[PDB]
């Protein structure tokens, strides 16, 4: 028994920007702030990561995955940990899990947008059917931008490391 | 013969709140609470109720242990709820039931709290127009007799002697149509969302 | 021997705060707190008072255990209060009373705070009305739109019906409990 | 022979903060922090300093146990403070004296901050009065040379600013919810 | 045998943050975050690093113990930082040490970021003035004093001296202590 520990935090503005712009494009000044977006992402992460963790404990060969606030009482950072049989085993699995979550959340979040790109086209292809016009021609520019952006399956990250998972030097006290 | 089952639940997403969020705009527009806020209020209402059920259940004659705690001690969401029982699927069954129980219990309270708002809005809006059109009549009956005070510009005054109102009052009457024609499906209002469904305990607890 | 009764309480209903909140609009228009903010205020004053009582009851020669805590840990509301006593009925009884004690005690301080200002603005508004009345006539020798506002707001101020049965600083989520079983000795 | 005294303390009420809040409006108007925000900031300062005292006192040869913790664990206000001492009446007196000690200490540190914000607004207001004047009068001379070959309130503000001396005696950083108690039982170890 | 030094730290004051905020009030102008927001971000950045240091220091062959926890439990600031070491004075100095070892580490990432931002704003206003010189040409091609403030600022930006030794991400509330007693089993 050896525990690897990573420390993680909300994705930085850079890591969101792609997704956040898409939201501006689609929603103007009703689009949520950058800050809120990062906050939402790490929320989504932790929330899913703690499910992984109940699940991992609820099996024949049980595993201890862990998410807690690094400074007890402070929203960020979050420090995650994992136990495995060998020092390098932990250090590698944690990382794998952190990524496993990230990916799975991210995927779902990309789905939301690629859904909204088509679900809020039904207001853009629905102003052409309203005509067939002064402020009305701005809708033509917005639909051009809602076409100009492409949500690549590698843009969104819902977390950022503060400390990459550790190689434990000592083994766990039993 | 004690096994806990746990679930992880969070605030309801926007879609599950659509119904109630709309009706709140229709009835209020500007001062109407943001989706964010509604979402929060809902989960808050759930968690509060579930923590009461919890207390009830422990003060039963035939004691039950149902719990609610923050999944990441310190973070507001998600909440992880758990329940101990006779058998593994007993726990898993009952957890779920109890979750719907609270959900529903609260969903009803909301639906009631809404039809209560439908009442108090209409009461004032009808009473506003009943004061607006009691005097916008009167002030136009004053004019038809303050001009009928004939003699200061003589012949032309007899030509001085069909109501159209502000588009401010025209809007109010149009919204009060929507507010009086607001339909509340209690089966549409959902108060929490799953992160993880109640678990089927593989092991068994013991101290 | 020792029995613990337990209520669960929360911030007052939007409706339960309505009169008070209104009275603050009439008295302050845009510096007047949101309903939501009065709600949170009120319960905060409840729990602070309730905390104090608790501490006092423990500092008696004849020791009493009254406690307040967040029902879901590290989640603001609801709060669950509890009382220990010698009989299950007695525990339930005394709790509800203490909750009421606190409620009323806070309410009447908040009442007295508002009735300070019904009295206080009827002084600060003749000092803007009857001051602008004779000071108009100093322009007549050597009427304002803001003056009628002052007149109107004062008219509203005197309409205010605030009996100390206005203020309610908490609502139950669950009324005190009748404990089947006593404490683990 | 150990006896714990206990006060419960909260943010100071709107009135005890009157001057300082007004003074903050005088210099910033619509961008001044809310009354509420000041109140919060004040008690936050009290608290932080109180916990310093507390750590300091527990590092004497002559150890003293003075503490501060939220009264409702998990809820920001009120917070309850306690002090242990040798004689019951001795605790109650010292606790209150300490509460007063911190209060005062902090008030002074806020007095300074008022002054520092005066002397930093002044030099940004004047430097924007001068830069609006001597760069828009060089636009009046780029209209005269084109013809050839409420900011007065910002000064009024500045006079109110100049006439904003605020007494030290007004500022209180906490309000009691419960004045420190006289312990009836003694502590059991 | 084993001794514990303790410091209490907070968010940095306006003064310590001025240098950095001024620079943001230039290049982002009115989209610059509030000082409140800046101070907040700083101490956040600090503690995040402090708790990483702590994680590393425990992992060393000879384990080392560095601590960060909220001074008043469940209150945001102040933080209580602490260090254990063999000797009294040694635990004091090495705390202080590890504290500045972080303050620096952070300031340097913040210098790196401001640098990066300067390089973006310069190139974002180069790319604007290369189109504005396609419109300044256009002015007397068919035959504002507002966009002459854009080039006027993009010089304050071009200037900006911001040395990483003038960026402080924490303030002491209490300097690391000299432990009178040793610890205990």
């Amino acid at each position: 028994k050896w525990t690897s520990t990573a420390i993680i935090t909300q994705p930085d503005a850079a890591q969101v920007a792609t997704y956040t712009n898409a939201l501006n494009v689609l929603y103007g000044g009703n689009a949520p702030k950058i800050s809120e977006v990062q906050a939402n992402f790490i929320s989504r992460f932790s929330s899913a990561f703690s499910a992984l963790s109940e699940v991992l404990d609820n099996q024949k060969e049980r595993e201890k995955l862990t998410i807690e606030q690094s400074v007890k009482g402070q929203a960020l950072p979050l420090s995650v940990s994992y136990v495995s049989t060998t020092a390098e085993g932990a250090q590698r699995r944690l990382a794998e899990y952190i990524q496993q979550v990230d990916e799975e959340v991210a995927k779902e979040l990309e789905v939301d947008l690629k859904d909204n790109i088509t679900l809020q086209t039904k207001t853009l292809q629905e102003s052409l059917e309203t005509q067939e016009s002064p402020a009305y021609y701005q809708t033509k520019q917005t639909l051009l931008d809602i076409k100009n952006l492409k949500v690549t399956a590698d843009t969104v990250h819902v977390y950022r490391y503060v400390m990459k998972p550790t190689l434990p030097v000592r083994r766990d006290s039993p």
